[PDB]
DNA sequence: AAAAAAAAAAGGCGCCTATAAAAGGGGTTTCAATGTATCTATAACCAGGCATAAGTACTAAAGGGGGTGGGG
């Protein structure tokens, strides 16, 4: 294809093995908001590298909006790190990421009601709800979002290869669909 | 003809849909079986009204004997 999909967002877990007061972590943490009303967890973001954490009472957060998977270990380090330096006994544990997801450019328009109307068992697409054609990919397990554009969104992946070899993968009835 | 107010219309801003994966708590809202006062059909209750059977007293009858008084 010649292309390599963009890493966008990285969704991590962690757990800090302790429990945690919320009110508490809100309260002597920066950037910290926490409404329980409406959400139990402590949203929290810091700038390097640029994420933003959801920890909870039980002492396990999300890790959020990194790029790479470095970014996403290191910052989920600073957040427990966080955590420590306000005065609870969290650890970095069990760091995991859940959810990758991909970006690409094609270049070149694509008719997507041809593209639905020949992958009728792994695409839906229905303007009306949404713009993009969404094409659930077997192998890997990858969800695309196909758009007019030909920008390309995947995601579901956990291992980045996923998102490459999802990307590879759809590439041919990507071309075969050009509008031209 | 002119100024004036009222109206429709534009452009811009913001947020929504579908995509994605994954760690603890507390909120309101709807629905579960199990019961008072009042309802239903039943069962059972009194007093009042008409017909049949049992007991009543009543009048009803006929049959005779005995004793006393009067007459011959």
């Amino acid at each position: 294809s010649g292309i390599v999909p963009t890493l966008q967002n990285i969704v991590a877990t962690v757990t800090l093995g302790c429990r945690l007061d919320l009110k508490t972590v809100a309260l002597h943490a920066r950037n910290a908001e926490y409404n329980p009303k409406r959400f139990a967890a402590v949203i929290m973001r810091i700038r390097e590298p640029k994420t933003t954490a959801l920890i909870f009472a039980s002492g396990k957060m999300v890790v959020t909006g990194a790029k790479s998977e470095d970014d996403s270990k290191l910052a989920s380090r600073k957040y427990a790190r966080i955590i420590q330096k306000i005065g609870f006994a969290a650890k970095f544990t069990d760091f995991k990421i859940q959810n990758i997801v991909g970006s690409c450019d094609v270049k070149f328009p694509i008719r997507l009601e041809g593209l639905a109307f020949s992958h009728g068992t792994f695409s839906s697409y229905e303007p009306e709800l949404f713009p993009g054609l969404i094409y659930r990919m077997v192998k890997p397990k990858i969800v695309l979002l196909i758009f007019v554009s030909g920008k390309i969104v995947l995601t579901g992946a956990k291992q980045r290869e996923e998102i490459y070899q999802a990307f590879e993968a759809i590439y041919p009835v990507l071309s075969e669909f050009r509008k031209m």
